């Protein structure tokens, strides 16, 4: 339920995400924690995808009413998801309310010392912390992954003897009890949870829902760290209690927890492509000779690699749609690593000399830039990989100190408008200064449309910065490193002819 | 409370933390919160100095009688700690409850994918995430401290006329506020907390123990971020409540901010030191024309370099004493980067030739090892960096690869005892193989010391293996990973000279 606004003025990816209740109070008082959640999840992708796709707006309705953002804020569960999205909000995120509408400005996402490339909402990948089964974040899903691509995947010994004991002598007991053919009810098992144990007590009703949902999680943790032993039917205190069902729901049980665990995603670093290697079983439990009920457990093999709970859970934008990463694409992400100067002179020569009004209306323009570097180009179109337009004269890009780039576009024709054109070319090029370039500042294009006469009459027929207002930090640019990153995104996009003269 | 105890038979740090409750149901039916809170503090710092040490031993005692770990298991709150610790526990620890004793056998950490070169357990950094004030984790306070050091630290714009709201709106009302002379009770704020403003209620008699508590994170916080405003004297609903205090009680809680902000811990990585830039400021609050009681208003400058809330929670152990880490080594660790051979020839055929029983001996020890790699060596503690033994003849380390690393020690005194030399060559061996070596993987080393008589007769008085027992993942090692560990530490010690042939 996110699209790309194409009505809006910027020169970027806008991205409606809808209704959205903003405020402490207002979002800690939501009747529906459903809404609550989907709003929450929205943003979430709607940031993830402007942070992979070189950065954006993101275009929220308003649906509370009389919302001030100065007086109630953004909401504590937002702010927890942008604080795990991102380490440093504040270098990334931008807030504002215009009229109706909240924007938040998101920085397009930059390789750091932490490797990351990409981010991810949730890897999905599970691994066991002694007990519990959690999600590695990303700095743990990269090692893990890496680790894995590094190996193309991943007897007994003498010991002197002394009464020790392991997380082996559990897992051992836990095999014993796995073959067990039947059991008694309301006995003490002999081990406990552990790195190759987890024990847990549902009900019969809920039962079907949860192996569902939880299952794949567990499944995932123990074939990503050492297998294991899951036990359903046992209560807190390790006594078996098991639940009642009957042959026919047993059938239906073990043909849902097959279907389960075949739609886990899997991804193989290895030549031999295998399966998820498990073993069901349900033993019945006796009390006073009568059948109570049934105890499921479910052996996991280790895996040789990547076991998933889900697809990851991270996003981008292409071809104007937010689409969730592909399992390949998110792990190719993750395992593979990486006075006013006018330029070119020729091309500016023969501008001038061709339009004599040009040349004017330059200096009036740049006449107001304490310093700067105005490019020219037949068409900047070309050069970020888009179509040309032939009907354009020719593109201006500036870059300054004190104010951020500004594309100059100029045109012969009085009856058409050139608006579109110039926008998908300013927000093109910031998406390649962002990512392609390696700038690493919140950066802003804007764009200016001038109609030439051959009577050698100039007009503004469109100025971007009068009609879009941006957080003051995307006022200001490093004239040194915007023109770093220039120079890096025209080398690597085989543009890169005259623009710098050396 | 943490020492390391000499008394053990492992060649190995083994930190001795006290009587330690163990067992999830024990753990968490323990009637004094702050013991158990004091063990889970003492178990970390050993755990953070072991992996920063080399690796080793942790050994505590099991206060609660009758513990079994199959049965009862470890803790919650041990295992949450360890896991915030470590991203992949079965990797770097193991568990043995060995008689009255529980032993954890850490590894040493290894440099990774994550850039980090030492553990933290915490490293007081804090940082704004728009309303809380969070402690930066290993990898967000790497990123600052390489950001802050590669960069030797760290007017308006026009804009169009539009209404819009921002964080500059809350910093701009919380500024005007913090200026007012007179403050009226019951009087609603224009303002909510954002990443320059926090507000707190505190009670009169806890604002004197909480000042020298809590003002310390939420001020790092400030320092690191972009400075702000901290509000005391508002309740929930931010309206002007304040406490009641005397002009001498007024004079008391400024002198003990003013000493809280100065003991805190303060790292510069530019030219021109400065301190915290702070003002304090007491605003009295009005009711019906009397004065009811005061607001705290405390106003943050951005700083210019890294601020501590205390002093970095990282530790190591040095001269058998377990010490944290001071501020300077935790800057630098974090911000600055990185058949049977028998070998050499030579000193192998002028110990063969001088002593005959010798080579019996070697051959008999060798007859059960089926590939390994023997290096001898005249003194195995001197190439460690470690003082010489003038009473042993020569020491051998055998690599192989079904059994852990053996260091064999030759003397010809019979009357004499060289456990203590022998446990520690092969201590400070682990330790350059697991830190200088670059080794990855848990590994142990033996000992084996025999008497060489005049008369040929061989003896084995100490046999290591026999009297230690490990994790069954310490004595499987790989032959080829420990020779590369072994010459990159030789290299490293510039004590490699012909110990591999080329
Ligand atoms: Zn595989
Ligand atoms: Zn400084």
């Amino acid at each position: 339920n996110i699209s790309v606004d194409l009505e809006t003025n910027y020169a970027e990816l806008v991205l409606d995400v809808g209704r959205v209740t903003l405020g402490e109070n207002s979002r800690k008082k939501m009747k529906d924690c459903k809404l609550r959640k989907k709003q929450n999840e929205s943003v979430s992708r709607a940031m993830c995808a402007l942070l992979n796709s070189g950065g954006g707006v993101i275009k929220a309705e308003i649906e509370n009413e009389d919302y001030s953002y100065t007086k109630d804020g953004i909401g504590l569960d937002l702010e927890n998801s942008f604080s795990n999205i991102l380490l440093f909000v504040p270098e990334y995120l931008d807030f504002m309310q215009n009229g109706n509408y909240f924007l938040i400005f998101v920085k397009s996402w930059s390789l750091n010392t932490s490797g990351l490339r990409i981010t991810t909402l949730s890897s999905n990948l599970y691994k066991r912390d002694i007990t519990s089964a959690k999600v590695m974040n990303a700095t743990a899903a990269l090692e893990f992954l890496k680790d894995m691509k590094k190996t193309r995947g991943r007897l007994l010994a003498k010991r002197p003897c002394v009464d020790i004991q392991e997380e082996n002598n559990m897992k051992a007991l836990a095999g014993v009890f796995f073959d067990r053919t039947e059991l008694d009810r309301k006995e003490k098992l002999t081990f406990t949870e552990s790195t190759h144990v987890e024990i847990k007590n549902f009900s019969t009703e809920k039962l079907l829902q949860r192996i569902k949902e939880i299952l794949p999680q567990y499944v995932s943790a123990f074939a990503n760290t050492d297998g294991g032993y899951l036990f359903i039917g046992l209560n807190e205190d390790k006594e078996i209690i098991g639940f009642k069902a009957e042959m026919s729901d047993l059938d239906d049980l073990e043909r849902e927890i097959e279907k389960s665990i075949r739609k886990m995603p899997v991804h193989h670093f290895c030549m031999e492509k295998k399966k998820i290697n498990y073993s069901c079983k349900f033993l019945g439990v006796y009390d006073k000779g009568s059948l109570c009920g049934y105890v499921c457990a479910l052996r996991v093999e280790r895996f040789c690699c990547a076991v998933f709970a889900k697809e990851p859970d991270s996003w981008h934008v292409k071809d104007n749609r937010v689409m969730q990463l592909t399992r390949k694409e998110w792990i190719q992400f993750m395992v593979e690593a990486e006075r006013i100067t006018y330029t070119p002179e020729n091309l500016c020569r023969k501008l001038f000399l061709q339009h004599e009004g040009l040349k004017q209306l330059i200096c009036e323009e740049m006449d107001s830039v304490r310093k700067g570097s105005l490019i020219f180009s037949r068409s900047w179109s070309v050069d970020l990989g888009l179509q040309e337009n032939h009907k354009v004269l020719c593109d201006a890009l500036l870059i300054s100190q004190d104010s951020p780039p500004v594309l100059y576009t100029f045109h012969m024709v009085q009856d058409e408008e050139f608006k579109g054109y110039s926008t998908q070319t300013a927000l093109t090029l910031k998406q390649k200064l962002a990512k392609i370039g390696g700038y690493t500042k919140k950066v802003c294009v804007m764009t200016k449309i001038f109609y030439l006469s051959p009577e050698g009459m100039t007009s503004c027929q469109y100025d971007l910065r009068s009609q879009v207002i941006y957080p003051e930090s995307y006022y200001f640019t490093r004239r040194k490193y915007l023109l770093k990153a220039l120079f890096k995104a025209l080398k690597r996009l085989k543009s890169l002819r005259d623009q710098f003269s050396f």
